[PDB]
């Protein structure tokens, strides 16, 4: 998925996606640098993983907030763009094709935003699955359900509504 994500990210938006590869690095580091109980003790091992989990879920929260923020900003930009294009159509009519092209480009922008939603959800799902495999826990799955699956970027259906509305113009 690291390769897929890189391949399908929208370039101008790169920093706004879940930092999937960085999370993989974090998890591989956690595994590599883990103390052994035989060389240390149970206290030391449990402290190590508790500290790692704190850092991991803080990073998940920061990434989730980033994604919600960017999605919200891009949705607001899309709502304003639709209003502009609709106002042009009602004032001056279809014209000779420039407005059809503008609506086509706007529709593309909506589909890119919908793909941003899906790709970031899949990235969170896959990184929390990898976390749970490596640490032999279900804490990541629970976090997905309790935090990602209720997150505004994921639940929002306003883009869906704009897509439907845009289709009923370009009809």
């Amino acid at each position: 998925f690291a390769e897929h994500l890189s391949a399908h990210i929208t370039p101008e938006w790169r920093k706004q996606y879940i930092q999937y590869e960085a999370f993989k690095d974090m998890l591989y580091s956690a595994q590599d640098q883990a103390p052994s109980v035989e060389v240390t003790d149970e206290d030391t091992v449990k402290r190590y993983f508790a500290k790692f989990e704190e850092k991991f879920f803080q990073t998940c929260e920061k990434e989730l907030a980033k994604i919600n923020t960017f999605y919200s900003e891009k949705l607001a930009e899309a709502q304003r763009r639709f209003a502009t294009l609709q106002n042009e159509l009602q004032s001056s009519g279809s014209g000779s094709g420039d407005l059809k092209l503008a609506f086509s480009e706007f529709y593309l922008s909506l589909i890119l935003l919908q793909n941003y939603q899906n790709l970031n959800f899949t990235g969170f799902r896959k990184i929390l699955k990898k976390h749970d495999k490596i640490l032999e826990t279900s804490r990541g799955a629970d976090w997905r359900v309790a935090h990602v699956e209720v997150a505004p970027f994921y639940t929002c259906k306003k883009i869906n509504q704009l897509i439907s509305e845009t289709e009923a113009v370009v009809t």
